[PDB]
């Protein structure tokens, strides 16, 4: 459940937040699969409830209705599609799984849902299941809302509702047989792997019991004996009686301090600076790297929505983001992930975004295609950050130094520091408020690189910079702290 299940030579997967079966499956063929991305993370494909008020939230999506495959995104025949030609170009397929729970309990009855299945919150009936009363946790939770009212108890942290969300009884062998019946479905239609979301909020246990009723992978695409890969969100900063370790049986975990930290010391806070970066990774209090699946931002903190905070970088802060997302796709540790947006009209009052419930870009509720202009970027207000030449360069840098080792570091004190990956890779950041000039040792074989940042290496030229490497592997770098992006990567496939 720990490897990502990817095929040989690609090391990232990308979260396309809120997009169509239809437009991903284009998405795998005319870009992912060309520029080596390894898979994508999908939202939730099962049915969920349709809220109006306010008016189609991303977060409809973390409130199951039913397990049918049939929401914004498309039908199942659309989702299977989907799966069948990013497999066929060498991309797999994560789905995100929302099995802590099903809607809202003071959500009304009725048919509001993504496919017309009914449901009842009230009465605790869900027929398109089916669950019913004896299926939640009701009868467990000790608080006196039913709600989660102390995060420092473990056991009602697991068995009582998350601010609301009704909370099924993982221990009950029904409950866990209709939700491997889900998941089997999935595995069978050919996902590599899932992000368990809301792990926290489940007992380590009740997961293992589910992941043992798992098929292994369609051997179809994948070799026999294939384990689904398997992500664990589990939000562990300071201390809480539940740990991240506590889940490594499972498989991976989302590793929440990496983005949290990484944006306190790129954005210079607390004094903190890049000099200190010398020891990512374990050294500052991380789970081992084996067990880790890292990012800048995911969609629950790039809007304020969960762990981070105020730290967090996102496409809005973007000569900050590329830094940051360039230091984690050159850095070993753990398997990254990155992210891919949609723009929504942020509007501060007191500090908070209003509008954080804005869901993807659409036309009354149907949600738009992504069109792609003649440069390569998004319309219809899709970031699209994946196609960012700075973050797509980056990620085919990871691809190329695969395996190679964190070395010859160099910082100066402050916040102008580089590295390399083995003799495969060299990467140079200025995020000091002056600027950088300096001949260092890359340990990369002699030859002229193009600077794979500031532009690309186009049939025998490079359309950027360029840094010339001597004979005995040094090379001169000049950055100033006024560059569009102030940071320089080469690597063995950027060579002329
Ligand atoms: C690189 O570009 C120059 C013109 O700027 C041209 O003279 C040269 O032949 C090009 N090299 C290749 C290999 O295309
Ligand atoms: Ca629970």
């Amino acid at each position: 459940q720990y490897s990502p299940n990817t095929q040989q030579g690609r090391t990232s997967i990308v979260h396309l937040f809120e997009w169509r079966w239809v437009d991903i499956a284009l998405e795998c063929e005319r870009y992912l699969a060309p520029k080596g991305f390894g898979g994508v993370q999908v939202s939730p494909p099962n049915e969920n409830v349709a809220i109006y008020n306010p008016f189609r939230p991303w977060w409809e999506r973390y409130q199951p209705v039913s397990y049918k495959l049939c929401t914004r995104s498309g039908n199942e025949d659309e989702f299977r599609n989907m799966v069948t030609r990013c497999n066929n170009v060498g991309v797999r397929i994560y789905v995100d799984a929302v099995i802590n729970h099903m809607c809202g309990n003071a959500v009304s009855a009725g048919t509001s849902s993504t496919c017309g299945s009914y449901f009842n919150p009230g009465s605790r009936d869900f027929p398109a299941v089916p669950y019913s009363g004896w299926d939640f946790n009701d009868g467990k939770c000790k608080t006196g809302s039913g709600d989660i009212e102390n995060y420092n108890d473990a056991t009602q942290v697991r068995d009582c509702r998350l601010t609301g969300l009704l909370d099924l009884a993982l221990e009950k062998d029904y409950v866990r047989s209709k939700i491997a019946e889900y998941m089997n479905h999935l595995i069978d239609i050919g996902v590599a792997g899932f992000r368990l979301d809301a792990s926290k909020h489940m007992w380590p246990g009740d997961i293992k019991a589910i992941l043992d009723k798992l098929h292994n992978l369609n051997s179809n695409w994948f070799p026999a004996g294939s384990k689904p890969f398997i992500y664990q969100e589990v939000i562990d900063l300071g201390g809480e009686p539940i740990k991240s370790s506590d889940y490594f049986g499972n498989g991976r975990v989302t590793e929440f301090k990496y983005g949290a930290k990484l944006g306190t010391v790129i954005r210079k806070w607390n004094g903190e600076k890049m000099s200190y970066l010398k020891n990512w990774g374990e050294g500052w209090g991380f789970v081992p790297s084996d067990r880790a699946l890292v990012f800048v931002d995911n969609h629950d903190n790039q809007r304020g929505h969960g762990a981070g905070g105020a730290s967090i970088l996102t496409f809005w802060d973007a000569r900050l983001y590329k830094m940051a997302v360039g230091f984690m796709l050159a850095h070993p540790y753990g398997f990254t992930r990155v992210m891919s947006s949609y723009r929504w009209p942020r509007q501060f009052q007191n500090g908070n975004d209003v509008n954080d419930w804005v869901g993807p870009p659409n036309n009354n509720g149907v949600i738009k295609e992504v069109t792609i202009n003649p440069d390569t970027t998004c319309g219809n207000d899709w970031v699209c950050e994946h196609r960012w030449r700075q973050i797509r360069n980056m990620v085919i840098f990871r691809n190329v130094v695969d395996g190679q080792p964190f070395t010859n570091w160099y910082d100066n004190g402050s916040n102008q520091v580089a590295f390399g990956r083995g003799n495969r890779g060299f990467i140079v950041f200025n995020n000091d408020d002056w600027s950088f000039s300096l001949t260092l040792q890359t340990g990369l074989p002699a030859g002229t690189y193009c600077d794979v940042i500031s532009g690309d290496k186009i049939n025998g030229n490079c359309t950027g910079i360029k840094i010339y490497v001597s004979d005995d592997g040094k090379a001169h770098f000049s950055i100033s702290n006024s560059a569009e992006d102030p940071f320089i990567a080469i690597h063995a496939e950027s060579k002329l």
